[PDB]
This record gives structure tokens, C-alpha cells and sequence, in this order.
């Protein structure tokens, strides 16, 4: 979970 949740966001702030 705690990973998923990392890359979820670090793509939508890297958009």
C-alpha cells in the first residue's frame, strides 16, 4: 500500500 500510494501521487505531481 504505502508504495502504491508513493507512485499514485509522485505521477499525478509529475504531470
Amino acid at each position: 500500500a504505502a508504495a502504491a500510494a508513493a507512485l499514485a501521487a509522485a505521477l499525478a505531481q509529475a504531470l
